[PDB]
């Protein structure tokens, strides 16, 4: 399993979206400022009709009794929910939310779908934590309080504590202002003081969503994946057992830790780290540390239902089909690491590594099962290695 659990993330994607601004016959009712989703004053019995079934549809209304009292009513399958609705210079239901409508319903619905399914899980996140050994709070080189602050993450982010997904559209969790940490609102309570405010000058590259890293650094492909390969190709392209042999684990850590600031885009060479299996390791590491797999989860399933054709003519075309359903960042990263990788195949006369060969060492890391249905999951691990091998083989045909 990966340090970064995917249950929540997995959920949010399943979560229902504001299935209806469900506007009125343009009645333009007078008492009302912001909205066209406002059906003025009406009865619960009449409102419900407007929504009806459509889990996710929402509407706004005023109290037939007490004036100036508006309330939001969105459907959540099981039934219909009325929430109230204020405006502190910006729309907002309960929670110290404060948004800009829809964002509300959206996030609200998310908070609903998740909390409903496995709220128990969301509670035990505190138990058996993981913050202890995650990074730089273990490596790198007394008491102090955390000046935590609510923060809206732009890009999937995970709690450096319960190492779980921070769901929500803008809710998110908190990011200490001094040490740069980022965790769940709750978890903030359970996270020990410690904190090293100069450990913020870091800016981790290893471990944040692929697409996000790329977009933020302006580069299509993770600058690590780039540099790494550069070297591996410069040096040991003909070293034996490339990517199969492991390097000093504790030396790979040193590399990663190097990409994370300390050099970031300006890391390091051939000497300093002579056993290239380190680098080959670090690179493997990088793919291992992604919160979302290069092959994604939403694709994992479909990528398997391809390595099952047996008729190599359709396999390839199948693979391509789904290879296309991949998010830009992922795709591009895969593409690249399926050359300055598959060029390794053009060398098994010196490194003993080939498609089928590498397809092993990578399958397991460039792919991951959604989980929570573990049974045939083991009867699939095979195909993973296949897929990879296949991609390395027919490299210049797919991209
Ligand atoms: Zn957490
Ligand atoms: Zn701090």
């Amino acid at each position: 399993p990966p340090i970064w659990k995917s249950y929540l993330y997995q959920l949010q994607q399943e979560a229902p979206r504001p299935k209806r601004i469900i506007c009125p016959r343009e009645v333009e009712n007078r008492p009302k400022y912001y909205g066209r989703e406002f059906h003025g004053i009406i009865s619960r019995e009449q409102a419900d009709e407007l929504l009806g079934g459509v889990e996710g549809a929402y509407i706004l209304r005023e109290s037939q009794r007490q004036p100036g009292c508006y309330t939001l009513a969105l459907r959540f399958g099981n039934q219909t929910l009325n929430y109230r609705l204020f405006h502190d210079g910006k729309h907002f239901v309960g929670e110290k939310r404060f948004e800009s409508i829809h964002d509300l319903v959206t996030d609200g619905l998310i908070t609903l779908y998740i909390e409903t399914k496995a709220a128990e899980y969301i509670s035990k996140m505190t138990t058996n934590p993981i913050y202890e050994h995650i990074g730089y709070a273990t490596l790198l080189r007394y008491e102090k309080t955390h000046n935590f602050k609510v923060h809206t993450f732009r890009g999937p982010h995970w709690c450096e504590y319960c190492a779980n997904f921070m769901w929500g559209l803008i809710a998110q969790g908190v990011r200490c202002s001094d040490c740069g940490l980022n965790v769940h609102k709750q978890c903030s309570k359970h996270v020990p003081n410690d904190c090293q405010p100069d450990l913020k000058r870091i800016k981790k590259v290893y471990c944040c969503d692929l697409t996000t890293l790329v977009k933020a650094h302006n580069t299509q492909r993770p600058m690590v994946v780039d540099i790494c390969i550069r070297e591996i190709e410069a040096r040991g392209l003909k070293s034996e057992g490339l990517y199969r042999v492991s390097g000093f684990t504790e030396h790979i850590e040193d590399v990663k830790m190097a990409f994370d600031r300390d050099g970031e885009k300006a890391d390091i060479s051939a000497n300093v780290y002579p056993d290239i299996n380190i680098i080959t390791g670090a690179l493997k590491l990088y793919f291992r540390d992604l919160p979302i797999p290069v092959i994604t989860y939403d694709t994992y399933s479909k990528f398997i239902d391809a390595a099952k054709i047996s008729n190599a003519d359709e396999r390839l075309e199948a693979v391509h089909e789904v290879l296309m359903l991949l998010p830009p960042a992922h795709y591009e990263t895969l593409r690249y690491l399926m050359i300055h990788l598959k060029k390794v195949t053009m060398n098994e006369k010196d490194n003993f590594m080939n498609a089928e060969n590498l397809g092993i060492v990578f399958g397991p890391t460039l792919m991951r099962p959604p989980e929570d249905s573990t049974l045939t999951t083991l009867h699939d691990m095979r195909y993973q290695k296949l897929i990879v091998q296949i991609l390395i083989e027919n490299e210049d045909v797919l991209f």
